[PDB]
């Protein structure tokens, strides 16, 4: 049901375009979906949760939530308190 030349031919007995929908098959054999997990959200990045999880970053003593102690389970160690030197000279 796309074009039709003779404005009846797709009904005369049992015709539609070439076969059924359009040509024969282009509806199967690949999908995106979650039939058993109705709670997946967007693609998990389990070695790179650095933009979504409560892990990583100074949530510790200078953050805005009141928890203290490491971060969650010690993922990131240190990087945002003091450390040592860096990109500052004369």
């Amino acid at each position: 049901v796309n074009e039709a030349n003779c404005k009846a031919a797709m009904e005369i007995v049992c015709r539609r375009e070439f076969g059924h929908k359009e040509e024969e098959d282009a509806s199967e054999g690949v999908t995106t979906g979650d039939p058993d997990c109705p709670f997946t959200k967007a693609i998990p990045r389990e070695e790179y949760a650095n933009k979504y999880g409560p892990t990583i970053g100074d949530k510790i003593r200078l953050g805005d939530t009141d928890l203290i102690a490491e971060i969650e389970k010690d993922f990131a160690l240190y990087g945002d308190e003091s450390v040592f030197g860096g990109g500052k000279v004369i």
